[PDB]
């Protein structure tokens, strides 16, 4: 039942995605958008199913298709989300709030939450979306994205670009610790954050220039309408996160956590981090995976032990595949 992963594109030039057959529509009542902008827009130009809730196929090939995201990025991204946010048995998920469109649920302690569950995929200091200890993980966030206008104004000549990532990602980092006594920086949100920050450079700038300086009109329409710039052509080759470690650079954290008060981050040396890409993906499986599923029924293991594989396809070699339910 569970679709196989597709493969990459068969003819990955640059093109016109904002086309006659993918306009861009408004939210009717119903239709989900939630924290990613780039899942948004797909949904938001048809590229995937309007009402935002889609296959993990369908999300692979809009992601592929409309944004060029690279195979494997577009593989570990999807099943992760999936398998900790989505429906394993009627293979559905959310790219927002937790809705009945994904089918009867699992039992406790699974969430099938959408992309909008705090904790399972979605993390702290998001870029445009706030912390979900402040009340909203998910809607877009118009002072936020005046600090972002602010920080391509002094470090990107008024454009977002690496350089703007690098500083961003620190500032939110540091507005977190600050500010939410519950933030946590560890593990699969450690690299999701960084990978973040790449994406409106990468995918969001016109593949006839792909120059990696993002104009703050078509930021805005990604971010907070979740629409293509008109004429917009998607990037000229796949990617996802290159240029990543010009971010790290900038600031190199280490994972931790803010224990229950502001002000008092404190380093995980069980969490993984960029030395150690292979325990990311270890932990997720072992205890995330896991954790929402730790006695599953007949149905429900076949179900998860075909997303895992599915996952391990999107991991990079060198990595061994782990068997959480043999
Ligand atoms: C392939 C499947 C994808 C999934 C499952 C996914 C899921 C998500 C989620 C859950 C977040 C919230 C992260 C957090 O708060 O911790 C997010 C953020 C984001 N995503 Fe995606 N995403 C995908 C692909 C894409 C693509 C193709 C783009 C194209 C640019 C993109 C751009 C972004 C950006 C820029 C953010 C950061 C938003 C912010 O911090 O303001 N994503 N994504
Ligand atoms: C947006 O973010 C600001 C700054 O963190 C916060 O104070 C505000 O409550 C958020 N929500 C809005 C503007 O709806
Ligand atoms: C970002 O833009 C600023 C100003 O134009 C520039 O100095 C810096 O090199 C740029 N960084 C990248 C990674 O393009
Ligand atoms: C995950 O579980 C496998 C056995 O199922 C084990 O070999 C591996 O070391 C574990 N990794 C962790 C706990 O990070
Ligand atoms: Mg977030």
């Amino acid at each position: 039942e569970p679709g196989l992963p597709p493969g990459p594109l068969e003819n990955s030039s640059a093109k016109l995605v904002n086309d006659e057959a993918h306009p861009w529509k408004p939210l009717r009542p119903g239709d989900i958008r939630g924290p990613c902008p780039g899942l948004n827009t797909l949904a938001s130009h048809g590229y995937l199913p309007r009402n935002g809730v889609a296959t993990p196929a369908q999300i692979i090939n809009a992601v592929q298709e409309g944004f060029n995201f690279d195979n494997k990025a577009a593989i570990f991204a999807t099943y992760a989300a999936h398998l900790v946010d989505g429906n394993l048995i009627t293979d559905l998920l959310s790219i927002g709030r937790k809705t009945r469109l994904t089918g009867p649920d699992p039992p406790p302690p699974a969430s099938v939450g959408g992309l909008n569950e705090h904790g399972t995929f979605e993390g702290d200091a998001s870029m445009t979306r706030g912390d979900a200890f402040f009340g909203n993980n998910h809607d877009f966030n118009e002072t936020l994205f005046e600090q972002l206008v602010d920080y391509s104004n002094r470090f990107g000549g008024g454009k977002y670009n690496l350089t703007v990532a690098g500083e961003l990602r620190f500032k939110r980092i540091q507005d977190s610790i600050a500010t939410n006594p519950n933030f946590s920086f560890v593990d699969f949100r450690f690299f999701t954050a960084y990978a973040e920050t790449t994406f409106p450079a990468n995918l969001f700038v016109d593949g006839r220039r792909d120059d990696g300086q993002l104009d703050m009109d078509a930021a805005r329409s990604f971010f907070q309408f979740s629409r293509m710039p008109d004429d917009f052509f998607r990037a000229p080759s796949p990617r996802s996160v290159t240029g990543v470690e010009v971010v790290v650079q900038a600031h190199p954290m280490q994972p931790g956590r803010n224990v229950g008060k502001i002000n008092s981050y404190t380093v995980d040396p069980t969490s993984s981090d960029f030395s150690t890409p292979c325990l990311m993906y270890e932990k997720f499986v072992n205890i995330t995976v896991k954790s929402l599923y730790p006695n599953p029924t007949v149905q429900l293991r076949k179900a998860l032990n075909t997303n895992l594989d599915f996952l391990f396809q999107g991991v990079a070699a060198g990595c061994t595949q782990v068997f959480p339910y043999g």
